[PDB]
């Protein structure tokens, strides 16, 4: 039956291929990526009327029927989207009156104006000139005196935040203003009879920092600040040394923007590194076939490329392929040799690891390094002295990053701090990377695949935290991936790849809940609603990816000779393209849970050739 539908799934996977051999498929996110863009633009003052076209096209190409923007598709609308997109809008020629402006301009103004928008949209706004700077929550350069041990210190956060900040204490410590012209200006955002609903911090906000923050901006009408530039300066250096070899600032986008808008603040427009980061922007950039023109929050070589061949190795091919070599062969390169930020927890750790884009040496992720290292254990290389050696390497890395309770997070060693998560500035989504199920799921599997089972105290530790993390109906939360049959599938397969027994009470629990949560058409869907109502918890409309995670949670529980597995098969067979391939009209990515979520472009096409090649073998 499913024969055909893995062949053809195969040989599509092949054609998506590089060269070079490695898989790249976008990453699509939200309109705030282009509206800054277009923002960014203005004050470097380099706009390229050709450029603004292709935004403008996607920006209407995006924008619902309602005339708003979503954070993912066929979501609820939402306020700073479309504040942005709006004011891009505006600045490229469009006039208020024009339908599309209308409707949105009603949607904003009914949720209580711009004053009722996160505090970056403000702040964007503000470095444009159409908001107070003393309005926005302030970021001083002296937060880069704070050491190690000390509270708030800068190695607190979690990577993406950390960058960002140490790039915005300087724009907020000039307060800058480029100025719209006449035209663009959006005054209109303020006309509001509704009383603006603030967002507070990611969990509550004392009224220390509040008070904090007001003492902060007086401060900044002082005629004098010692230290001050000496502050701007470490912020700088910081900057400097931990570029990437794309010119980006972390792989992603927001660190990147305030790190180019403060280098030019400071008059190194034709500083290197400037140069560096601009023209690396092209690289992110996306020229749709209808004409119009997207950039992404960041790129995932890497993590394709690993997934396609667990893939294509369970689908059936063997790890000699010529095809899988060239794969092998790029991903080693790749491997990150030198001290990151996550060395200032591991002094003595010697690096190893992975990162999700191509080149970004200070910031490897577990995630992407456990899936590779597990992946390249599959492969058949030429030199097995590399291969071996590099998976040690990895292997090794991998162990030392463990945290305390037992689990693994993204990018740093017990990234568990509490403080942050209360700082005004923060009410738009993680502030810190603490350990996650699926992340530790992986890891796990990764470490199973070399042979290791619960016996050694390092997955004992990893279990445990699993077992504690558990929601009630047996079900795991989806950090990574949208939610709990992300996180389920995840965890599933990898218990059972460490010699675990699938019969136990608590694990028999998860295979129910995801039984019961089949949709009639014989799949599986997880709207990424799930996030903000519990009700939502696996209940969406069935896409190729979740049913594939979901299958393999049966697979890996013994229950592929099940009923509920059976429709499973047929509704991918069902639901596959001609050619191959499968589609996949939501998002089943997750940035930032409940503010940021992600289309992985492959992973309606790698998830179900990975799930039905493990059917297959289960015969
Ligand atoms: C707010 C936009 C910034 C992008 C959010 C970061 C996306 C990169 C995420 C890296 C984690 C990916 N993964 C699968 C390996 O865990």
């Amino acid at each position: 039956a499913y024969a055909r539908t893995l062949d053809r799934a195969v040989e599509y996977l092949l054609s998506c291929q590089k060269d070079e051999g490695y898989w790249w498929g976008p990453l699509l996110s939200n309109v705030t990526m282009e509206a800054e863009y277009v923002l960014l633009c203005h004050i470097l003052d380099r706009v390229d009327r050709d450029r603004m076209e292709k935004i403008r096209r996607y920006l209407l190409h995006e924008q619902r029927e309602d005339g708003t923007w979503a954070l993912y598709p066929g979501g609820p609308p939402d306020l700073d989207t479309t504040i942005e997109a709006y004011v891009a809008l505006k600045y490229i020629g469009m006039s208020r009156d024009e339908e599309p402006m209308q409707k949105a301009l009603r949607f904003i103004q009914s949720q209580g104006g711009i004053e009722s928008s996160r505090v970056f949209t403000r702040m964007w706004l503000a470095l444009v000139g159409e908001y107070p700077w003393e309005k926005v929550p302030m970021v001083p350069p002296e937060i880069m005196f704070l050491g190690k041990r000390m509270p708030l210190n800068i190695y607190e956060f979690g990577s993406w935040a950390r960058a960002t900040v140490v790039a915005l204490s300087i724009v907020m410590s000039r307060q800058p203003v480029f100025p719209l012209p006449e035209r663009a200006r959006v005054p209109e955002l303020y006309e509001t009879d509704v009383p603006p609903r603030r967002r507070g911090a990611k969990g509550g906000g004392g009224w220390i920092f509040d008070a904090l923050d007001r003492a902060l901006h007086g401060y900044q009408k002082l005629s004098v600040h010692p230290f001050r530039r000496a502050a701007e300066i470490r912020a700088l250096d910081w900057l400097l040394e931990r570029q990437a070899g794309d010119g980006s600032w972390g792989g992603i986008q927001p660190p990147w923007f305030y790190a180019l808008i403060a280098l030019k603040i400071l008059d190194m427009t034709q500083h290197p590194a400037f140069i560096k980061g601009w023209e690396g922007l092209e690289l992110y950039g996306v020229e749709l076939d209808y004409g119009g023109w997207m950039f992404q929050a960041s790129i995932s070589p890497v993590w394709d490329t690993g997934l396609a061949v667990l893939a294509l190795r369970a689908a059936g091919l063997p790890a000699d392929h010529d095809r899988l070599v060239k794969a092998g062969e790029w991903l080693l390169d790749r491997q990150i040799t030198v001290p990151g930020d996550w060395a200032v927890k591991r002094p003595n750790l010697k690096p190893g690891g992975f990162a999700f884009q191509f080149d970004n040496v200070y910031y490897p992720d577990v995630d992407d390094t456990a899936v590779v290292v597990w992946a390249l254990n599959t492969l058949r290389l030429p030199d097995e002295r590399r291969r071996r050696d590099a998976m040690t390497k990895g292997f090794r890395w991998i162990v030392g990053m463990q945290s305390s309770n037992g689990g693994w997070g993204a990018y740093d060693v017990d990234n568990t701090s509490d403080l942050p998560n209360h700082i005004p500035f923060c009410d738009f989504g993680e502030v810190t990377d603490p350990p996650s199920e699926d992340v530790t799921a992986h890891v796990l599997e990764c470490f199973g695949s070399f042979g290791y089972d619960d016996a050694w105290k390092v997955i004992r530790r990893a279990v445990e935290y699993l077992k504690r993390e558990q929601k009630p109906d047996g079900s795991w939360f989806g950090r990574w991936g949208v939610n709990y049959l992300y996180g389920t599938g995840a965890v599933v397969s990898a218990l059972k790849a460490v010699g675990i027994d699938t019969r136990e009470p608590y694990i028999q629990k998860a295979l129910d809940w995801v039984e019961q949560h089949q949709n009639p058409d014989g799949g599986w869907g997880e709207d990424c609603r799930s996030y903000e109502d519990p009700a939502y918890a696996g209940k969406g409309a069935s896409t190729p990816s979740q049913t594939a995670w979901a299958l393999m949670a049966l697979i890996a529980g013994g229950r592929a000779e099940s009923e509920a597995a059976r429709r499973g098969v047929q509704y991918l067979v069902e639901t596959q393209r001609p050619d191959g391939g499968w589609d996949e009209p939501y998002y089943t990515g997750t940035g930032f849970p409940g503010d940021f979520y992600l289309g992985y472009t492959m992973y309606r096409h790698v998830f179900p050739t990975l799930a039905l090649g493990r059917y297959k073998q289960a015969i």
